[PDB]
């Protein structure tokens, strides 16, 4: 009956779990409806979704995985960093601007090599310039995921439903 | 893993593709598998073709680009995988559209980021109109070819891990 399938105890979850549970419920819903464009999500829900993809990819395999897998023109766009800054979340945006610059220099090569069968862990050693930024991301993330959680808890109706804000 | 209608294999070619990919995505949403690690290369080919088709049908190549799909769709694995399956018309459109993305994509994306609406951008970049129309013609033939390949290999496509 609701669009979103959320556990009873969702509001008690820690910041990373809360983000992933919400984004996962958004994506479950959009898969079920065929809404590939994510048209049912608000701008704020798109900010969460993008931050979650950022997080998952960098934690799994660095900015190099993010790039090689094809996320670069989704993540390295102003709406994500501008929306986080509006919520007074600044550290991850700073890291994104730094990483974007490296993406402009090396992204085409990373992607080309990936297309030809270079494995991502190997590419992460070939492009060690991103390591600094991977690490900066991990540092900025514990703080900024808690800020994000505070923002979500302050605006619960916006985030925990479709079509209410 | 996958929730499919009982009569899935009686669907017409676009509905089949969309229903399969939706089931993949429902599964991965439920498990948190955002990297789509559970999908085979062949299921990744279906998923990418689906996203190509949805974005182009909704709003042209310009929408595909504006929304951020360019480094997912304009990559060799999609086109190469299709050509292994003897599906050639969509790959040819992809390669032509990729060259236009390399020319115009940065501008389309920047303008979108600044608030330009996607229908307006599609008028601002009419270079893509030829290729939107070439994709609609290529996909009419190639989505049937894809459906015949999926029906020839059903268990590959209708399950995880097989």
């Amino acid at each position: 009956m609701t669009a979103l399938t959320l556990p009873e105890d969702i509001r008690q979850q820690e910041p990373s779990a809360l983000l992933y549970t919400l984004v996962s419920a958004y994506l479950e819903h959009t898969a079920q409806t065929g809404d590939e464009s994510l048209s049912c999500l608000s701008d704020d829900q798109h900010t969460l979704t993008a931050f979650c993809y950022l997080d998952s990819q960098v934690e799994e395999g660095g900015f190099v995985q993010l790039i090689a897998s094809g996320y670069g023109e989704y993540i390295f766009r102003n709406p994500l960093a501008d929306s986080l800054r509006r919520w007074k979340i600044k550290a991850v945006p700073k890291v994104l601007d730094k990483a974007k610059a490296l993406y402009e220099q090396h992204g085409k090569t990373i992607e080309t090599l990936a297309d030809g069968g270079a494995d991502i862990p190997s590419l992460r050693k070939q492009f060690p310039e991103f390591e600094e930024w991977d690490g900066a991301y991990y540092e900025a993330a514990e703080q900024d995921l808690p800020l994000l959680a505070e923002h979500i808890q302050s605006n619960w109706e916006t985030f925990a439903h479709i079509g209410q804000a």
